[PDB]
């Protein structure tokens, strides 16, 4: 009933499929990914309950060493939905087709309950992202000529990388409640380019739906790619940047109760 991830004692890259039905088909694939950390004392462990349905992430990680301090965070603990195009792992047991060309998706909300407690003041987001690449299933990693997009509905002492471009309204829903909200929207270019969207009034817990076409429309229309509607979406994933070059340890807890897309019948570039 309960499937655990642990870091170091599953290795360097601990990561594992949620397959509930038990069909071969991942609904989500779960990783610690600590991909900028070279070394460090103390532990990380995820914990899905497949009973209860609760995503933990409990993180008391000390001297910490970066693999490359020019990377700036640590790493990016998650969960995702998609084919994550830095490796061979993937959940396509789900309600929106991913991967999939831009210029054939259809839109979706995304809908994500969660609560998040870095401690000692640890710089972090909880960030969205997705991969956008020229082939339909990429598992070599991202081109210069592809996209990251990253969406922060948290951030405490993170700036998006790049410079900030210009500011946008989309239509959210948290706890229950519709609201307008601002996200600053960054570009940078770092071996690809890079797109965020970074919240005004960060969302440290609760419910919160965001509509997936509202952010990739206008990185599309702000990208300096050409052809970008015949990138492909390869993903959706959720997770906790944290650190910085700055901070040897990484204490940290949150969880995840739920994740659902639900397609919408309109496009996701408009
Ligand atoms: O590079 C940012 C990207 O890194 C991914 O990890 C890579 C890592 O960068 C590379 O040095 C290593 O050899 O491969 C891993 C993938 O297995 C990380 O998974 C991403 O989340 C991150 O955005
Ligand atoms: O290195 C990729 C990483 O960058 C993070 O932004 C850094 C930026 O690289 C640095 O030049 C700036 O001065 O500090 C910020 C952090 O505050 C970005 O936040 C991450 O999303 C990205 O993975
Ligand atoms: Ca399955
Ligand atoms: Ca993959």
């Amino acid at each position: 009933k309960v499937l655990k991830i642990r870091y170091p004692d599953d290795g360097e890259w601990p990561g594992a499929p949620i397959d509930k039905d038990g069909d071969g088909n991942p609904e989500f694939y779960i990783e610690i990914n600590l991909w900028n950390i070279l070394n460090a004392t103390g532990f990380a462990e995820m914990t899905y309950n497949l009973t209860s349905g609760v995503l933990h992430y409990v993180q008391q990680l000390d001297n910490i060493v970066l693999r490359d301090r020019s990377n700036w965070v640590h790493g990016y603990p998650e969960i995702f939905y998609g084919n994550k195009p830095w490796n061979a792992n993937y959940a396509t047991d789900g309600p929106i087709p991913l991967p999939s060309k831009v210029s054939n998706l259809t839109d979706f909300y995304l809908t994500i309950s969660y609560k998040l407690e870095p401690k000692n003041g640890l710089p972090i987001n909880f960030a969205i992202e997705s991969w956008l690449t020229r082939e339909a299933w990429r598992t070599t990693g991202i081109n210069s000529d592809e996209q990251a997009v990253m969406i922060w509905i948290y951030y405490d002492g993170l700036q998006p990388a790049g410079s900030k471009v210009k500011e946008i309204v989309v239509p959210i829903i948290v706890n229950g409640t519709p609201v307008n909200a601002t996200f600053e929207v960054w570009k940078a270019n770092i071996g690809w380019e890079y797109v965020a969207f970074r919240i005004k009034t960060p969302i440290k817990e609760g419910t919160v739906t965001i509509p997936y076409g509202a952010f990739i429309s206008v990185a599309a229309n702000i990208s300096s790619l050409p052809n970008y509607t015949e990138l492909y979406l390869e993903d959706v994933e959720i997770g906790t940047e944290f650190g910085t070059p700055s901070t040897t340890s990484a204490h940290l807890e949150w969880w995840i109760t739920n994740i659902t897309l639900t397609p919408l019948d309109r496009p996701l570039i408009s």
